[PDB]
Order: structure tokens, then C-alpha cells, then sequence
């Protein structure tokens, strides 16, 4: 772009670099993602992304514009001041207060209920693409399209993609993702906010898969019909017994643990939907606290 002045690099996104930029004309502060395209223009991929501009909801970071020019694809996002990853790190000694964790989870599920009702999947939810503001809101950002740009083994910067929040069906090679993959990721995020430690910190696809198995038990046809016929399932997978759930997220009350267990069901069909999750008793006393943010 030429109508933008970089303020600082927000990071090396999954497709390109992201800068905090000022719209030299409007004075608007935005998050600008630059995706390098090499020759064959991704018309399909480009149209999918563009439709995301109509996806407007209080818990979704607004995609202001999508500019394809000079073999580059620019995504202009509304700017929020901090991501959940940084907030979680900054809250590591004291932990995020439960009422705030609950508020964040509730809002994220409202956001997912919204995109899912519009047939939009995120596919790569993680603390890094969950953005928060001073008023207590948290918003989903950077919806992916495995249906197009697939899933680059490594972001444009040769950087390692995090597998910690990946649903088991994706790891087992399912060709078709369902909205259930986002519920799984959010469940993992919820656990992390609660314990202050990643639930399944795998450093490889198989390690990711096995860490899940070690905690939730190796899945079989009883809990997950069809699992043994999945593309990457191997009858040789070690058979781990399911761990007592009270050991998984200790500080969490029973309502929180029951909701989490439902978000982490192996069978995508048994996994709770965002809509049903919003009705869970865990949210009976949900409120909207203000986070203490250091910007
Ligand atoms: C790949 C796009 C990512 C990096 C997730 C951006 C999505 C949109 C966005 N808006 N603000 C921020 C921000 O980080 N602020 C401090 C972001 C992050």
C-alpha cells in the first residue's frame, strides 16, 4: 500500500507480515496483513476472503478491506490493542480472574455461533488471533480457508505453525472440517486460560495427537464411531486410558469442567455446538468484567 504508514510490525501472520498502520488519509489505525502471492492468481481463495467482509459481529474483528494489487494481497483489519496470548502471558503469575475467563469464553462462543450459523469456519483459532480491548470485549480474527490456502506447513516466514489447538479429526486426516473444529480449539484455549498452561502442547502432529490421547484416552469405535477408518489412523497407535478429568483443569468448578468435556468430545458429532454451549449452566452467572491491560 501507499496510503499507509507502518507504525510497527504486529507480527509475522500465517500468510504474510502484519503491521499496525495509520490510514494516512483517514487517520484510522488498522492492522494490515500483507500476503505475498507465486504467479498463479488465487481467484477462488481471493473471493472467499472477500466475502468475509460482510461478516460483521461484536465478537469478530472487522475485515475492513481486501486489496489485490502488484502480486500482493492486503487484508485491512480493524485494530484492537492486545491479543489473548500476550494478555495470558502478562497474567501468568496471578491468572486471569474466573469471571473474566467466563466472559471471554461466552463472547467467543457468541462469535462462533454467529459465523457457524453463516457457514463460516475459523479453522485455526489460537490465543494469538483472539483480540481484546479495554472495555472487556474479545473478538475472533483471521478466519482461515483450508478450503483454499489449505494449511501451510509453516507460515510465510518459515516459522513453525502451532498445533496445540488442532482438533483430533484434522490430525487424523479428515478431508472435511466441520464447525466442531473451532469448538475444540476454543476448549483448548479455555483450559489454558484456567490452568495457565497449554492443554496439549504438541511439537509435531503425532506428538500433538498422542498428547491428546494420553489425556482423553486413545479413541476407539465406542467413543468415536468411524475413527479407525480415518486416513491417518493406525491400528498401531498406543492405547492410553482416559485420565481422570479433575486432574485436567483443577481450579475449574464442575460446571466449567462439564462444559469443557463437551467441547472436547472426540466425535465431532458429539462435540457441543457454540449455540448449545451458550446455554450451558456454566454461564448462569456470566458478567462482563473489565480487564487490566497494560498497553
Ligand atoms: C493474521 C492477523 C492478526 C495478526 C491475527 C491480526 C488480526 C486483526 C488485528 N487487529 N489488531 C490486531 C493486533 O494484534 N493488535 C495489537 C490484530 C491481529
Amino acid at each position: 500500500m501507499e496510503n499507509f504508514q507502518k507504525v510497527e510490525k504486529i507480527g509475522e501472520g500465517t500468510y504474510g507480515v502484519v503491521y499496525k498502520a495509520r490510514n494516512k488519509l483517514t487517520g484510522e489505525v488498522v492492522a494490515l496483513k500483507k500476503i505475498r502471492l507465486t504467479e498463479g492468481v488465487p481467484s477462488t481463495a481471493i473471493r472467499e476472503i472477500s466475502l468475509l467482509k460482510e461478516l460483521n459481529h461484536p465478537n469478530i474483528v472487522k475485515l475492513l478491506d481486501v486489496i489485490h494489487t502488484e502480486n500482493k494481497l492486503y487484508l485491512v483489519f480493524e485494530f484492537l490493542h492486545q491479543d489473548l496470548k500476550k494478555f495470558m502471558d502478562a497474567s501468568a503469575l496471578t491468572g486471569i480472574p474466573l469471571p473474566l475467563i467466563k466472559s471471554y469464553l461466552f463472547q467467543l462462543l457468541q462469535g462462533l455461533a454467529f459465523c457457524h450459523s453463516h457457514r463460516v469456519l475459523h479453522r485455526d483459532l489460537k490465543p494469538q488471533n483472539l483480540l481484546i480491548n479495554t472495555e472487556g470485549a474479545i473478538k475472533l480474527a483471521d478466519f482461515g480457508l483450508a478450503r483454499a490456502f489449505g494449511v501451510p506447513v509453516r507460515t510465510y516466514t518459515h516459522e513453525v505453525v502451532t498445533l496445540w489447538y488442532r482438533a483430533p479429526e484434522i490430525l487424523l486426516g479428515c478431508k472435511y472440517y466441520s464447525t466442531a473444529v473451532d469448538i475444540w480449539s476454543l476448549g483448548c484455549i479455555f483450559a489454558e486460560m484456567v490452568t495457565r498452561r497449554a492443554l496439549f502442547p504438541g511439537d509435531s502432529e503425532i506428538d500433538q495427537l498422542f498428547r491428546i490421547f494420553r489425556t482423553l484416552g486413545t479413541p476407539d469405535e465406542v467413543v468415536w464411531p468411524g475413527v479407525t477408518s480415518m486416513p491417518d489412523y493406525k491400528p498401531s497407535f498406543p492405547k492410553w486410558a482416559r485420565q481422570d478429568f479433575s486432574k485436567v483443569v483443577p481450579p475449574l468448578d464442575e460446571d466449567g469442567r462439564s462444559l469443557l468435556s463437551q467441547m472436547l468430545h472426540y466425535d465431532p458429532n458429539k462435540r457441543i455446538s457454540a449455540k448449545a454451549a451458550l446455554a450451558h449452566p456454566f454461564f448462569q452467572d456470566v458478567t462482563k468484567p473489565v480487564p487490566h491491560l497494560r498497553l
